[PDB]
């Protein structure tokens, strides 16, 4: 059914992860590691069992989440990350959109070899705008674990080694209705590096079973 990253209950308007150099205050610029923009065909599909072992087990892992359902809320995003941009500002921004008013709880578990490593949980109630509610989680500071990992990754001598290391690094995003606990949107991210002649790129799949 789906054609973008979203459902009828909750659509992703924009997601990005970025850095602003210390110079940004005199002349502005930001460098986008990854960027989904859904302002203005069916998506490809990837069978969720094939990536079970890339996200935690027991509880809050991919197999029980999909088992809770609803199935249509699950997506996979391959990112090609741009790491060609010292002490600046590193941040993540997300905007979701619904027809109805809720409080959103957003967790993002970072995983390495399938073991949760860091997790951040942020909450966000709706702001009624043009006949629909919008949820704005803009400029969340990246946790120092990610920023350090970026600084280490950016230093390796070959792209293939960056991709090798990234083969074991994933991020899982679970958006739930805070009041009712129902799953609205669940999003697995897997990462390569882009040959930064090309900046960031992505490909969204639905996760089916």
């Amino acid at each position: 059914q789906a054609r973008g990253l979203g459902t009828a209950r909750l659509q992703l308007v924009e997601f990005s992860a970025f850095v602003e150099p210390p110079d940004a205050v005199d002349s502005y610029q930001r460098h986008l590691f990854v960027h989904i923009s859904q302002h203005c065909p069916p998506l490809e599909s990837v069978d969720v069992r094939q990536i079970y072992d890339k996200f935690p087990e027991k509880k809050g892992g991919l197999r029980e989440l999909y088992d809770r359902g609803p199935p249509h809320a699950f997506f996979l995003v391959k990112f090609w990350a741009d790491l060609n941009w010292s002490g600046g500002f590193y941040g993540v921004s997300s905007q979701y959109e619904s027809l109805e008013h809720m409080t959103l709880t957003c967790s993002s578990k970072v995983c390495s070899f399938g073991k949760q490593v860091v997790e951040k949980v942020e909450t966000e109630r709706a702001q009624l705008e043009d006949g629909r509610f919008v949820y704005r989680l803009l400029r969340s500071p990246m946790c120092e674990y990610l920023v350090n990992f970026l600084h280490k990754l950016r230093q390796l001598p070959e792209r293939y080694m960056m991709n090798s290391v990234l083969e074991n690094f994933t991020i899982l995003q679970v958006v739930t209705n805070r009041d009712t606990q129902e799953l609205l949107l669940c999003t697995a991210y897997v990462f390569e590096v882009s040959t930064s002649e090309r900046g960031a790129q992505h490909h969204i799949y639905r996760l089916v079973r």
